[PDB]
């Protein structure tokens, strides 16, 4: 409808007059080619010449190559735009898409978000260039046709030229007969389609209550109606392209008939009425296909507006002001509520965690509580309803976000690795500032050199994607070095199973609580043996504040810590 | 490829006669079209005589009456039978849907298996349908054209049909060269695609670990990649049909150059060259889909290999002979050995758990371990690996699975219906052998006389979906019912929400207890009073009974009473 995606297709115009260019002169080869038929019938094959059939042959080949050549270079440089647009909307989607809060990542899941960076951006470019091509093509072939029918025969040129609008709107309202009985028809198919959803829904209380024998009978008649539905949905689609030759075979008969009189016939050679009869033919497929210029042209725009009001959406709120250096300091929580999103039902209390300078504070929940919620909330990926946590003695709204994720470092057994080099993932955004011997020495201090040394080239090597597939451990053996080499102020550990690696990954996780030696531990870990080393442990369950105090000391309504 | 609908299709052949005869007709309704040609120009425009311009109008309006009437009457007869070989193979793929373990359902999705009903069983008869629509009329149409030439010309015919099968090899060898550089291409862009997914997939550790440049850069240099990629797609789809043409053309020069080569051509008058190369263009399309029909016969096939394997899987386990009637002796349960499928994690230990007869026996698994997975073996959802389920004195592997679930009546808030009427869901499978003031007071000691009553028609009223829509508790309120109308020795009772909204009914609970006047109920719920009110209490934490006893004994040694 009304589009501004055409300020990416602003500097991008070259492509689309190339292609225009080329398509109205592959426009012209076509009617060249129908052109050639006079001299052929009347010149040629009429009065026997003998050169015309000579020199035919040549022209033709020439003039279909010259379609060929045409129709490729159109078809490049109309991909060449819609190559370089698609590209441009791919880049600034997913600058607007990684923008945006976690909250956008979830409740779509990232297999949808995807295809929505190629699927709809190709759909952007795969049917606003597959209308332009045909309203372009085959618009302007109707134009080059009509010229014909002015050059070769003037007196039937008036007759077919008044009527084939008539035909064009004959085609249109057929096609929205056909377009609106097919929509209504197929919401009663979906509408009969959720019965066998539903038959299927239960496979549970059928086997109990012992109605499998009803419960086909049922579904013989839903496929029976299913069956009387999709017989008219054929009847309904396949009347539409018979009706609609039969009133074009109407005009091929009107034609024909009008010929019958005296003073159009004896004007007009053999040939003559060749070209306009095989020409009129030829005519139907381009004003076929321009009645559907806008329902492509609505298909590639609909997707388009959603693409749009994705990328038009709201990035993470950044209202925060002042960047941190380094969070040192005690971290503490003051009557904060939080809500997990998209729930009624709060996840989190009003909470009062208070993270001790250089402590450790431990999180052990397997109920799945929310250990992961408030985990979440000091790095504000799901930002506050109502409270503060006073970071280092300062509000989070009043901290930027990429300072205050600056001061924090998440480190898990889920942890993501790009598709780049081993040196650039542990200096990762930071490359230029941290230095090759710092990130081996750091990789040391974090006693994960050793896999790194036993794959192929080691420093240098690549940790791409399909590539040296570390396990959850080794994983997690980069993810402590990544914290080791940034120099963390905080560092929330989170836990998984280990085997062959507790021994190893656990107590290299040592070199990890050096900095919590040297920094706030806000760890979640679930069972380990530093469970019980672990100085403070709080037991959080169900979004509930429960017990304060070292194991010995939490052991007294503890319940839970038996494991 | 090698396919056994036809025993499916085989009564469904008459359709399939007659679709064949309309399309051949079909065919020969443009052969005849191209055929009125010659005396429209040899003795119409030529010659001058008026009379056959005067009737040829009334034969091309009549042979496309034709040929609309024959399309439609084939399209209608050709759904007659893909209205029932789709509808043999949808109830035929139901029974055996319906029939196998709920494993099925798990494992999978119901809009999937929806999906097998209607969009897979579509696809074998708009493809195996669409392989025959296609080579019968582009078959015939060839077989007609060729006909046509040797009729009108034996001289140039021979030149043309020896030729032709030559053109058919040239697209079919340029279709297996663009099939292959696509396929190949398409994926690389595939492998493209999942580094765009990984690299949205791990949006928390770009959030965290830094600045999003880095990744900006990195999408500019993937998405470049993608773009060069569909370039080189698009170049190849495009110069798949130009060189085609070209192949085509040069045998359009063929034809032209020998039509002068010798001295005895040009024997053929005007109308007969237009009608032979008005057929020669004609062949070109069904010459372009008859090599591309095997390619639809192999896509609806293989999708009804999808629906045959689906089929051909294997329902329960039926080895039981003998039919237990009231199940008055306890079940119990002893050294049953039990996993979730799909899961190497037992979720049942060795588990010896009596079920007093006419006693209630409650179960608290808040911990979320499980419970309701206690509650699948009894109805055999998920079968037992190892041990006897002592049914009765006896065990349940001697039992028919039809008999013996309708031995358990299983009842919760989530319970499923259906589009009958609620008497029916009343007495679902056994309305038969029920009669209505048998449904009617059912319902009453089920306190579900007075909504029942509220709505439209009372009894005789229509419980679909989409129509009065019960609420939660209300829902339950009927599948209590169903239970009290006998079919319920044994009650696993779900109820699964415990929320008294409208403190339920006054009767909810209280119906529950006419249920449970008399009868092993095994009771899953989180309400404390039905705990209180329940004699023998097992709660069960992580797959295992850690205490059996009393409200008071039990509460004595660990409890998670304290919710
Ligand atoms: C006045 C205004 C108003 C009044 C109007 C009243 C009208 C009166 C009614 C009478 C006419 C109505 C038509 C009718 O009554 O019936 C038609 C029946 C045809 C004959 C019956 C009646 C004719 C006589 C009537 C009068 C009798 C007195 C329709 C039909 O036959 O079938 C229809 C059929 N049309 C023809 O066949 C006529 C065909 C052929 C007809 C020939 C006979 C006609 C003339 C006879 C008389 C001549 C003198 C009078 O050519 C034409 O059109 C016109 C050709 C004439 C011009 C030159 C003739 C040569 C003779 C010269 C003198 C000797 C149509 O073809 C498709 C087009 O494709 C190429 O384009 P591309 O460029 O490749 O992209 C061709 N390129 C070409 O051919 C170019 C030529 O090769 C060049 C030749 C190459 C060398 C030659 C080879 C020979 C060698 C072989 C030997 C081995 C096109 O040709 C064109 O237009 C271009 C045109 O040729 C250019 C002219 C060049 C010709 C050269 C001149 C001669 C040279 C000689 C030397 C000088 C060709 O038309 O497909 C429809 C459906 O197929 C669909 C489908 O099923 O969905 C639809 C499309 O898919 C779409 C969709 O749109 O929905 C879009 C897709 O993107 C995709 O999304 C897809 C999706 O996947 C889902 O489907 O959906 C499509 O794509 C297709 C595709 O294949 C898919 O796979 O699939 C069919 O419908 P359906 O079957 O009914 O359902």
């Amino acid at each position: 409808t009304f589009r501004r995606l055409w300020p990416t297709i602003a500097p991008f115009k070259a492509g689309l007059i190339v292609a225009g260019v080329a398509l109205i002169l592959n426009a012209a080869s076509d009617t060249f080619m129908l052109s050639l038929l006079k001299p052929l019938l009347d010149d040629g094959f009429g009065k026997t010449d003998r050169s015309v059939l000579v020199w035919m042959p040549l022209v033709v080949i020439g003039l279909m190559i010259l379609r060929g050549i045409t129709s490729y270079v159109s078809s490049y440089c109309i991909s060449w735009v819609s190559g370089k647009v698609v590209m441009t909307m791919r880049r600034r989607l997913f600058g607007h898409m990684m923008g945006m809060p976690v909250s956008f990542f979830d409740k779509q899941s990232t297999g949808t978000l995807l295809s929505r960076i190629t699927y709809d951006s190709e759909q952007v470019a795969s049917s606003s260039s597959g209308a332009l091509i045909t309203v372009v093509r085959e618009g302007a072939s109707i134009i080059g046709l009509f010229i014909m029918m002015f050059y070769y025969s003037w007196q039937l040129s008036i007759i077919l030229i008044v009527l084939a609008p008539i035909v064009s709107i004959a085609i249109r309202v057929v096609s929205k007969r056909f377009r609106n009985i097919s929509k209504n028809m197929q919401n009663t198919m979906g509408q009969v389609t959720t019965s066998a959803e539903q038959m299927l829904k239960g496979h549970k209380e059928v086997l109990i209550f012992g109605g499998q024998e009803v419960e086909t009978k049922r579904f013989d008649k839903v496929s029976n109606r299913m069956r009387l539905q999709g017989m008219k949905m054929v009847s309904a689609s396949s009347i539409s392209d018979p009706i609609i030759q039969l009133i074009a075979s109407l005009a091929l008969a009107f034609v024909l008939y009008a010929a019958s009189f005296p003073s159009v016939m004896d004007s007009l050679t053999a040939g003559t009425i060749t070209v306009v009869f095989s020409s009129m033919i030829a005519l139907m497929r381009p004003l076929k296909s321009l009645t559907n210029v806008n329902a492509q042209f609505q298909r590639g725009m609909a997707a388009c507006q959603t693409l749009f009001t994705i990328l038009d959406s709201e990035q993470e709120k950044d209202e925060g002001k002042r960047v941190i250096e380094r969070a040192t300091g005690d971290v503490e929580f003051r009557n904060v509520t939080f809500t997990y999103p998209g729930r009624d039902v709060p996840a989190l209390r009003n909470i009062n965690l208070k993270i001790p300078a250089g402590k450790t504070v431990a999180l052990v929940g397997r109920s799945g509580s929310g250990k992961s919620t408030i985990a979440s909330l000091i790095t504000r990926f799901y930002d506050i309803d109502e409270g503060e946590i006073l970071m280092d003695g300062h509000d989070l709204r009043e901290y930027t976000l990429a300072s205050l994720r600056n001061q924090v470092a998440l480190v898990s057994q889920n942890v993501h690795l790009f598709n780049d080099t081993v040196a650039n993932n542990i200096a990762y955004a930071r490359t230029e500032q941290y230095s090759r011997e710092q990130i081996e020495e750091a990789a040391r201090m974090a006693y994960a050199m050793d896999f790194i040394n036993k794959m192929d080239n080691g420093l240098d090597t690549v940790i791409g994607e399909n590539g040296v597939l570390l396990s959850g451990g080794q994983r997690q053996r980069i993810a402590i070095a990544r914290a080791l080499l940034r120099d963390s102020p905080i560092l929330i550990l989170d836990e998984a199973t280990s085997a062959l690696d507790t021994e190893s990954e656990r107590a290299i996780q040592a070199a990890l609580d050096e900095l919590q030696k040297n920094r706030t531990s806000l760890v979640i870990a679930h069972r380990l043996s530093t469970i019980e080393k672990a100085d403070e442990i709080v037991v959080v369950e169900d979004g509930v504040i429960v017990e304060r105090g070292t194991h010995n000391d939490l052991l007294e309504h503890r319940g839970v810590y038996a494991q």
